[PDB]
């Protein structure tokens, strides 16, 4: 089981797609509703995604047709299409998901997050990243649900520097015309969903608190949130979720005004990584760091959730912390930070000692040495 939402607020869940093109937006909406006696949300909701998981893994197609059967009814605890929750103005996040992963995939961190009262835009990704991702070739092919599926590009060694600085950027642009989007449901404007589900986006009108804009993401997700940051000075916060800072410019470094979070996985971080984080420092500049002990990379993934503990440590999946224990960690540290930049009056401050690594789970920094 993924877990429940930590937060006052009950958690709904809907798909949005506008426009229907490999160019327009595609997220997972996470959002405080009024309602908890809907039915849950489908974790992972089609056969392709098991098809690029089985890609991502480089293991035969026929393991996404296993993988399927295993995970394939697999529900998370956000109530499907359920009513938004009226009379509150919501602070957004927008979360960009790692390399392999796609929208539905960190649902434990969207939940706890609209728990506590956040609107939660998890996008997919259509820069090939996505282990699958769909989209429609044309109005004709959307209104009769013919989908295109877009699967995870293999790079050569010679490929990986610059394309991986091509999908890095793509994936900015994705964050901010998600960011805008949003705003403009906000603002009222008539969004026909590419997706037929009962979930009315005029529900979401005047619910935004506009000015309270944070972008969130894991590992490829966490170089998301940096370049999103240098580029749109909409967000005003960002949390990295170990963030994989390989595909940054160098350029980027210097150029993030913003408050910055990074939230470590003890086993996951290099020295090469570290390195490449302390080069978004700068005495003007607010920093934080912290490392969960005991995790691995996928801490921040529901897949942590989705097997037994044995199993679990064995695929990686799981580290020698317990996996609620550490997104807990992970979530209210993420909130004490957006309480602390995005000006919330909220009770996240009870927290504040997380953001300074001060539990004894946490690791202030970093456990890398980079002499
Ligand atoms: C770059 N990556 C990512 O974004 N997620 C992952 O598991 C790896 C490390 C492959
Ligand atoms: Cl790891």
């Amino acid at each position: 089981k993924i877990p429940r939402g930590n937060g006052p607020y009950s958690v709904g869940c809907t798909d949005l797609m506008f426009d229907h093109t490999n160019k327009g937006t595609f997220l997972r909406l996470y959002y405080p509703s009024q309602d908890n006696d809907r039915l849950d949300t489908l974790w992972i909701p089609n056969k392709e995604y098991f098809w690029g998981l089985s890609k991502f893994l480089g293991t035969h197609w026929l393991m996404g047709n296993i993988l399927r059967l295993l995970f394939g009814s697999m529900t998370t605890p956000a109530n499907w299409n359920s009513p938004l929750r009226p009379g509150e103005k919501y602070p957004l996040v927008v979360f960009s998901h790692g390399l392999g992963a796609f929208r539905t995939l960190y649902s434990a961190i969207g939940i706890d997050l609209a728990s506590h009262g956040f609107i939660v835009a998890a996008v997919e990704h259509r820069d090939r990243s996505a282990s699958a991702t769909y989209y429609f070739k044309d109005q004709s092919a959307a209104e009769i649900g013919d989908k295109s599926w877009l699967y995870l590009r293999t790079l050569k060694q010679e490929e990986e520097t610059h394309i991986r600085n091509e999908q890095v950027r793509q994936r900015a642009k994705e964050c901010s015309q998600a960011l805008s989007l949003i705003l403009d449901i906000d603002h009222g404007k008539p969004v026909k969903n590419a997706l037929d589900l009962k979930f009315d986006m005029e529900q979401l009108k005047d619910s935004i608190d506009r000015e309270k804009i944070a972008v969130i993401g894991h590992s490829f997700g966490g170089a998301t949130v940096i370049q999103t940051l240098s580029e749109d000075q909409r967000f005003r916060c960002g949390i990295a979720l170990d963030a994989w800072m390989f595909p940054l410019g160098d350029e980027v470094y210097s150029r993030i005004p913003q408050p910055l979070f990074f939230i470590n996985s003890e086993y996951f971080q290099y020295p090469a990584n570290i390195i490449k984080m302390k080069k978004c420092y700068s005495p003007d500049k607010e920093r934080k760091m912290i490392t969960i002990r005991g995790s691995v990379h996928q801490n921040f993934a529901d897949f942590t959730f989705a097997t037994g503990k044995i199993i679990g440590h064995m695929l990686k999946l799981k580290g020698d912390i317990d996996s609620n224990v550490a997104i807990d960690l992970s979530n209210k540290a993420s909130l004490a930070f957006l309480q602390k930049h995005l000006g919330l009056h909220k009770d996240f401050d009870q927290w504040d000692c997380l953001i300074e690594g001060d539990d004894e789970n946490l690791i202030p920094g970093t456990n890398i040495n980079t002499t």
